């Protein structure tokens, strides 16, 4: 049932839709197939509550304490939420416990401490009013309003914290739509939010097929900001709509993160580096390093080792022991990931590791695949975001060459340099058109580190002290006395 | 003639268009009627130069010195730029010297100051990586790219500074389009920019009819941000376009600023207050206080005085002595302002001052007009932005009612409260949905005060420390060592 | 016992000293009478631990968690800590629960959230190295070192959490000395700190007579900062010592807060206002408003009411029901407070309420006393901090003279204006030489509000974002490549 | 003469003292030998003016414009001020023009832009007053008061700007005492300050022997902050005095900056690196890298080259062509520098370059001297700040040993690492106890980079955004409405 107004409610049509277990591939359950009737209640309920005095004028340590008490309840309820994720998403249970239950609790805490530290400024001003007059001028940080939150399916619990945590800190209320392939952990989130002391209406969860629930949410006259993450294309649709609506928009869209191994870097470290950069969360990560660039000198050395690493990954259920990777989240994405593997074989790249052969009997499983692009043929899997465990590994002679190739992308979100060369590392980072460069790591995210991309990877920044500016605004006040 | 690449250049079609003096309704001159050929060159020239190592890697006190030198040349060339404005815009010469030549120079200085003070952060990190592996994280403030700047016709020199000053501080380059009713002062601006040491291509000025030059600028794949101010409608067009383009957008659109006189406020100090709130810049100001709300008790007292004040305004040429108000900027706006005066007489409001008759023989002149909305009827001089010297003055009994009326607008840009009452003043400001409240003043703008509106008045904030956050972005860097 | 290194330890001399109960003035218990042997162990133990990798390089959400769990354990152990305070300090039990157990938990939470948000900057640089020589420059927020914390006896739990909470957030370790009249609640604090996960040595508590334990702490070569609050005189001893030592110093010394009632303010509200301003905490508060200034017009009206209010205060034990005020903390302070009452009767002021007679049979009890200084004599009780429930109430004609009188003090910590006059209120605040003005309140302290005084009331600010800058410092880093 | 109140004034005793040319040992001129009569006038004059409404309530772009117009007059009067320095200080004329006239103008500009951007905060609050009562709480950045500025003799114009520029930006007034070996450029500074529009009394310059003028300045009851730089000893004296006075103190004392050459760094770059690190400003620089540490492998290679470099430095007058180094500033410092060279020969170090013989016939000239400490003896030329062109060069085997040696100093002001190893460089910087590490450079100072040292090198930070926290403070304001 969904949550709207403190109330577990079904869809007004009494229509419904199936969620699956991606390992076996069967129905796990049902959830409500909501439409524009039920986005509306939910958005009118948050606007009710944003104006309520009990939320608007809630002292600031009380809103810090709600977010504190729920991080305390994600961790107290954390075996159950972790089995839940693994069930719905396919993800390895230990990673559900650590990176979804546990990183989620960490983001709450962090953002909960902002609730109490939200400041404007106190200003000088050369006006200049008549004499015998004086003036005092300030800005006042205030909330943005009702937040439309649309979450992607790769990290359902977390990617929902990543929006609600910072919106609630600010004094915004939210209407949250989880992906249709994964709604269960946000439903639990919402009811633990209320156990922690969050007033009815402050966090509503609407469920449904993306085509319609989504659209209704975006095009609502009482929605003040839209925080989307997903397909970079649908992000354009949201953009257009939000801009003629004059509403604030947060957009985290696609990536084709490159990873760059310089001459002096150790081959065992580089190939262990690359594997972690792209087989983490089955490659289902905006920032996954799907383009590997290794220097001419150690190129083969590196890709040899790397195929040993990927050959030895065991694919299986997320609750089984001995398993390193799990499945894709849906059967449409499984089919899309396999079509890209397949265009890659036809485009003349070298399959060193992987293919399209099903690792299991049931489920949306893909084998971890590596393509070697020796001969620098721009197959265009160098352009395609896959969002699955697929790597293309190309070589390079100069550093100027690799930099150019890294920035021959339409996306620009992340990147890695692997090196103990200060000059180079820092001067590659100088020239990369990437919004979050890592050096001798990849995929590292923190509640205090802002995140966003350049180009076609979105508009805006996500965490840290960037959150606060994007979930707050100011009003000015100038008093002549 | 227009500027593109350090070069005074005509339009490629050779086509041209007339600018006028609004006082003696005559051609003043001609300027280029540019099209999508010449937005193109200009936008490819700024992108050439933004990538320029000269500009990208210009030390930060060198970019501070260009903006300082040119505030020093706005003031050294300031009789000429002030005659220019008055000629093209209609504005009173002393106000050209003070509020266009002199406030601009002040803006430059101020923003030139933040050139040198643009910072990112240095951050903790709870990651984590293996033991014996330590990390450093930071963000780095960087420029947004090529700036599309579209300027309104009410304050041609200043409104242009308001954008170029903060974009250039940041390391952005700009392509500036002035209104078609007023291009001359931005042309002079551009050539003084180069006398001050600004490299060719850093500030291009394209001219033309808004319908086409504008559109080309907005829809250019190499334009990184769009800073528009004008009709709130056209802003919606820009919004849509910018959001499907994934580009940052600055929008300062309409208003209908209310001004509120409480019971205890002196009555002549209120009427002198209101007159300044709406006859400043012949009411041609986004924030002009076009709705007057006075308490029941002193309502008549106040509007009596106020009509004495407006009756005694002398309308004339901007270079003549004895003149208090000048003209409208164009004949289309003159005609629109007169149509609103006229709907107001038919909608049953009381003309206590002003009207539809022409004060002068030549020119786009309007008499300052006051309508009394005794009876508290929702005619339509209340929901329509006039942008001319027209006031509707309504009464009110409670403070809750006036607040409600102030926020029965589709815009929330500014507002005034007039009072010695701390509680009330501060608790009105609490409840107003206005982005910049003044108390015992109106229309006060600083370089250090952020400015923006709520609702239909735009997206984003403009000055102060809000300008750096809107003309910069960050890239993250995390080094594992 | 006292805490040093995770260890409950007695003094090396075996010497000991009595703590008492201010309400029945008998021994409550004994605690260590530590000397320079046992300041030394304790300060060598914090320096051991500050250099500890575990503590220095503790991830930043782990240090946030410790402070969060221990706010969670002040509140879980909160009836016991509240009985403890009331026992040792004399304070009313409800206030112990609310303003010592409960404000302390609030301060933890708040500062615990800064643990994770401590940032430096990332900077531009006009240098200027050779060409082809690019550089990146940052500052890095780091901890100050070992903190010597000396706490006053009026709010033992809280005043301790005022210092340890912000030092531990920062990554500083601390050596805490509580007053000798009140050590028990900081001893409990220290052991709950360890139950919450604080490593041994991070918070040591040394106990003893102020003369010697104190001095040893201040003059220790390994103490990096000194945070003192108490007698403004002893503060100058600490000053001298700290400055020849080249150590950072926090000093919160004396006050003589004035409170100002303007003509228009309501008499019942003003006198209820003043009573709360000076009978809160039995007047044992740096910021207590011990000077009352009321306008000529309503002066008598106000002081009449006020004596009704103070006459009706019931003085008694802190655990008894029906009691509004409790005792002084020690018998030396009781005797000093009574000597000032007595000086005041001889100096010719009018006792309108209270006096020198003992309300109770046992204990350090004082009656709440009001002196009417009609005639405006420099009855030099207007220059003496009492720190007890004693008020002098003087009248005034012009606002310029009240402002003069407010700033005829050697202190400048706090002040109140009572009025509903915007111009006057803001403008008085303009001219007051006070570090924290309140308007229509007094004695209001937040975790987010900085606190400090001017003149003889100290050096430095205490809370908010002022804490972080006083408990951190920066190192710069400039890399040429 | 001296400046006090806009007035060029002689000392009250009529007593006077000689200033010298350091190249040709001769009187250059005379200046006032002021005493406690004339510190007093000067400090009573700044306090007159700080309270001045003209200065206190000077709009903030007017104070920005004074500092702007005087950077513009440092550069317009810049051949003369540069001949002046060279005359009085001994410094090479081109460096007078570039690093004293020109860096000084840069510092003005930079700090002048912070005049305009000085902000407090606007805060939330968990109070919690009754219900029905709302509150608004802010801090307000204000100036510290009268500034006692004592300047060192190595960079007379600049070191003076370093203080006055940031104090005046803030709204502080200053009383400036230049060294007694160099007063002329601050006298010119002061009169150009007034040509730029600085009101009389805002910058007074008192002159005299350090023993007495200094003391009077420090111990003045109306001096609010003391900004000293010089002997670390005298800094202790100031410390003690300032702390019993309860006044803010800025102290930039001594350094023994180490410089560290790792195995992989190029020998000619390292030795060119070290020479610049210690023969810049004739070694008369707090941060001069007077300890050289080179790895075992390339140690000899490096010191060979380095002696070629120092052997080829030509010592001479600052206005002569072909000269690379000039003289010491006084004959007492010349004699002290030569005594340290001489203890170094007796302590058994290897003179590879330079010595004790006089390069010239007249003047305070020293030859650039390098001592090789093979054998790693604590000769203690490493424990003594020379402030002259003297280097000790020691070798080292592991990186842990060099780090230990770098932090076997009583001062930790600056340091250099030379390498192209990212791990090591970052890490070395991790473990150094130095307040400003450089990598592949040394001696680099910006207006935007904070500067200060650890240990015995002082208290506080100097530039950037650290200035504006040290030259401002806040007052809090909480309004209950």
């Amino acid at each position: 049932q969904m949550l709207i107004g403190g109330q577990w409610v079904s869809a007004q049509s009494g229509k419904t839709l199936n969620v699956y277990n991606p390992a076996t591939g069967d129905i796990l359950t049902e959830v409500p197939d909501g439409d524009v009737e039920d986005v509306n209640a939910a958005v009118e309920s948050a606007a009710a509550t944003l104006r309520s005095d009990t939320w608007r004028r809630m002292p600031p340590s009380a809103r810090e304490r709600i977010l504190l008490r729920l991080a305390d309840l994600l961790e107290v309820h954390g075996d159950e939420l972790a089995r839940l994720e693994t069930l719905n998403n396919g993800k390895l249970l230990i990673y559900s416990k650590l990176m979804e239950v546990g990183a989620s609790a960490q983001w709450l805490r962090y953002m909960a401490g902002w609730a109490t530290k939200l400041t404007g400024s106190t200003l000088d001003l050369s006006l200049p009013l008549p004499p015998e007059v004086r003036s005092r001028a300030s800005t006042q940080r205030v909330p943005v309003g009702v937040v439309a939150a649309i979450i992607p399916w790769n990290f359902p619990l977390l990617m929902a914290v990543w929006k609600i945590a910072p919106a609630l800190a600010c004094g915004n209320t939210v209407v949250l739509k989880p992906a249709e392939e994964t709604p269960l952990t946000a439903l639990r989130l919402a009811e633990l939010a209320m156990e922690a002391g969050l007033p009815a209406g402050a966090l509503n969860v609407v469920t449904g097929r993306g085509e319609t629930a989504g659209d209704a949410l975006v095009r609502h006259p009482k929605v003040a900001k839209v925080a989307f993450t997903g397909s970079t294309e649908v992000g354009r649709i949201i953009g257009s709509a939000c801009g003629r609506s004059l509403k604030a928009v947060s957009l985290e869209l696609g990536g084709k993160s490159p990873v760059i191994v310089l001459a002096d870097c150790d081959p065992q470290e580089a190939a262990e580096g690359a594997a972690a950069a792209i087989f983490f969360n089955h490659g289902q990560v905006c920032t996954a390093g799907s383009r590997l660039y290794v220097h001419e000198s150690i190129y083969e050395d590196v890709i040899q080792r790397l195929a040993v690493i990927g050959e030895s990954i065991v694919v299986g259920s997320g609750l089984e022991q001995g398993v390193h990777m799990g499945p894709m989240v849906s059967k449409k994405h499984h089919e899309n990931v396999l079509r890209h593997i397949r265009n890659g074989i036809e485009d003349g790249a070298d399959l060193i590791c992987g293919g399209t052969e099903a690792p299991c009997a049931q489920g949306f499983f893909v084998k971890p695949t590596i393509f070697a692009n020796r001969e620098k043929k721009d197959i265009r899997l160098l352009s395609q975001e896959v969002f699955g465990p697929v790597l293309v590994a190309t070589p390079f002679s100069d550093i100027a060459e690799v930099v150019n190739e890294a920035n021959r992308s339409v996306y620009g979100l992340g990147a890695s340099i692997w090196t103990n060369d200060l000059s180079a590392a820092l001067r590659i980072n100088d020239e990369l058109e990437a919004g979050t460069v890592w050096v001798n790591t990849h995929n590292m995210v923190d509640p205090n580190l802002p995140f966003g991309g350049f180009k076609d990877s979105g508009v805006g920044r996500e965490h840290g002290a960037a959150a606060i500016e994007h979930y707050t605004t100011t009003r000015s006040l100038v008093i002549a006395y």
